[PDB]
Parts: C-alpha cells; structure tokens; sequence
C-alpha cells in the first residue's frame, strides 16, 4: 500500500502551495497523509548546513544526499507502509536539476550516490510546476543559473514522461490544483 | 480486469500509426490485445454510410454513436472483461472535436446522447497526438467523409481536442507529433508502465 508524490521546481513555482492544498484534500477524504519536505525531512539539522560558510556543491549534494537517506528509511517507507500518501515537498529530482544542470556536477556521479541512498524509491507521480526564471525571481524575492535548472526539470520530464507531470505554474491555483486531483483521482487508493 | 486506451489526432498526427505500434509492443510481451477503430469497429457497414449526397451533422454524429453504442458493447467491454487491453484509434473525443467544436454541433447534446451509447465507459489514458493542422494536412490526405472542408474546420477540431484535453488532464496525454516517432513511441510506452501491470 501506499502512495509516494512529490512536488518539484523553480523558486516561488508553488511547490508548497500545491503540496499543502493537496494534503487538505486529501484529508478531506479521509485519507492517511504525510506531508514532509527536503532538506531537514531525514535529518533535521542539515538544514543549518545548507547556510553555511561558502560550502562547495559536491559537499552540499552530500548533505543533501544524507538527509535525503535518512528520510528515504525513517519517514516515507514507514509512511507507505503505514497506507499514508507521502507527499514530499522536493526530492532526488530537486538535487539533479540544481547541482546536476545548475551547478554542473556530472549526471552519473549524482545517481550512482542517490540509488544506494534513495534504495532505489522513485515516485509514482512527480507534479513539476513550470515557470520562466524571470517569474520565478518575481515571486519568491543570476538568471542564467536558474535558467539552466528549468531547462534540467524539462528534461529530467523528457526522460521520465510516464512520472513527469509538467503543469503551467503561471495558471490559477485553482486550475492547477484540480488538475493534480485528476491525475491522481484514478491512483487512489 | 482490464485496460481501455484510445489514441487521437488529425489524421497524419500518427495516432494511427502508434496504436499499431503499441498493439506490437504488447504482442511481443504476451499480452493479449484488441486493436480497433472508428468509425467501423461496431459497424463496419456506418463507414461507406458516412459517405451519402449530403449528410446532416446531427445524422452523422447519431450514426458514429450508433457505430459506438454497438462498439462498446459487442467488442469493447467483452475484451476488458476477458483482461485485454483494449486499444481504439479515435473514440468518443473524435466526435466532440470533429462534430462538437468542427461542425458546430452543441457540446452538450453531444454528452447526453453519449452517456447510453458508451454506457458511460471512459478511458484510463487517451494519448492525443496534437499538432499544426496545416503540419496534419501536408502528410495524410483527408478521408473522404470529410472531403471539400477549409483549412479552418481543421483548426477548431485541433483547438477542441486541446479544450477536452484542459477539462480533462488526468486522462489526456497531449505529446507533440512533430517529435521522431521512436520519441512518441518511447513516451506512450512510459505512460502505460505503472498500468502494465
Ligand atoms: N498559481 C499561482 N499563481 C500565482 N501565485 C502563486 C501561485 N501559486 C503560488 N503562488 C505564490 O507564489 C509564491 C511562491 O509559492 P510557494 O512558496 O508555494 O513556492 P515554492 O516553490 O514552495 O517556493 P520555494 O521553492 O522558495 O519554497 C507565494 O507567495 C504564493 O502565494
Ligand atoms: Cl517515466
Ligand atoms: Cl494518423
Ligand atoms: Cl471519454
Ligand atoms: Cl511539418
Ligand atoms: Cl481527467
Ligand atoms: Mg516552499
Ligand atoms: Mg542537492
Ligand atoms: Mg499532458
């Protein structure tokens, strides 16, 4: 039993919007639900870490890597075993397309470290909320680091079109939300 | 037990041709299949009947649901109960774009009469083949029901399959028909990969 998602993209995209929409209604209905986030859901205190002094990518993908053991193990098996839709609020993808396209760190480095800490767990469906940089930077607080991180989700979702559902994040809350309800209304329970 | 899929487009969109591919795929790995159509696939005999001096839309459409009412229930729902996955090229979101938003017949008629015709049966994923219209005419010639039409009838029918596919996001899966055909092939195979199964 169980149900792994997750929500992913830009800054400001509206990750945690559509995430804690999702869970409301999904408790509406009843439903066991376990909302989480990365980082800080495996191992709380890396989220300290991640503002710290100057840290190299390699190292923060680590940390990163980590916590995201530690959840993987602790938190979201435990949850899909216990019949609860995990819903995490960034995963793997997140660290892919950030350290991966955006920082530059090689692709096969980056998966062989993430199939032993993820023990290979993928989610059944992944909500990437699509939006230009230039809107993203106006939501949330270089363009051309942030640029080329929507291009990485892009083709992360052109590698995975099946897990990949790619959403116009500049639409209404209200039409993206019901749009991630009828992907997911044929997957419950 | 079960799985319905259909495919849409424009003729030239290849939805054709990936429903045939998809049927392959699912032979080599021993699951048992139905390909199939419309209009035809309840009655062979609606196709050349589509073909008459001056056909009425609300004719036309009550002889694709005729075609569909008998397509559900003599083909259709005996393979999804036999476990089969069913595969339609075109189904009903053929005639609310081609009839509904190309010929101007009422959306909400179009819904109603369908409701017994399909015994309120949808499917689980419908892969729509979008495209330019003018990219869809190029390649394919037209069917002949469809003979002496504008440019813009083609257009609204692109424009309606994309409107069904908004009200809808669950079940539609839009893909772009100008990508290589082992591209399309590659993305309906990763769709169907938790379903199948
Ligand atoms: N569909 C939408 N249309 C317009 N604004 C939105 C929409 N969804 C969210 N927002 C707004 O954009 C901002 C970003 O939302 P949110 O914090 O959920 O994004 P996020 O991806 O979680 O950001 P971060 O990655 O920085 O945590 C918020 O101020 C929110 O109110
Ligand atoms: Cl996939
Ligand atoms: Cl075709
Ligand atoms: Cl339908
Ligand atoms: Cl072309
Ligand atoms: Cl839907
Ligand atoms: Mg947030
Ligand atoms: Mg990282
Ligand atoms: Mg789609």
């Amino acid at each position: 039993p169980g149900l792994f998602l997750t929500l992913e993209g830009l800054d400001g995209s509206g990750k945690t919007t559509q995430a804690r929409r999702l869970a409301a209604f999904l408790e509406a209905q009843g439903r066991p639900v376990l909302l989480t986030r990365e980082p800080g859901g495996g191992l709380p205190e890396v989220r300290s870490l991640l503002l710290t002094q100057e840290l190299s990518p390699e190292a923060e993908y680590l940390l990163f890597s980590a916590d995201r053991a530690e959840h993987v193990r602790k938190v979201i098996l435990p949850g899909l075993a216990a019949g609860k839709v995990v819903i995490s609020d960034r995963y793997l993808d997140s660290s892919l397309a950030y350290q991966g396209y955006g920082r530059g760190l090689p692709l096969p480095w980056l998966r062989e470290v993430a199939r032993e800490a993820t023990r290979g767990l993928k989610p059944r469906l992944t909500f990437l909320l699509d939006l230009p940089p230039e809107a993203a930077l106006r939501r949330v607080r270089g363009l051309e680091f942030f640029r080329r991180v929507r291009e990485g989700y892009l083709a992360l979702a052109r590698a995975e079109p099946g897990r990949f559902v790619v959403l116009d994040a500049t639409l209404p809350e209200e039409e993206i939300a019901r749009a991630i309800q009828a992907h997911l209304r044929p997957l419950l329970p």
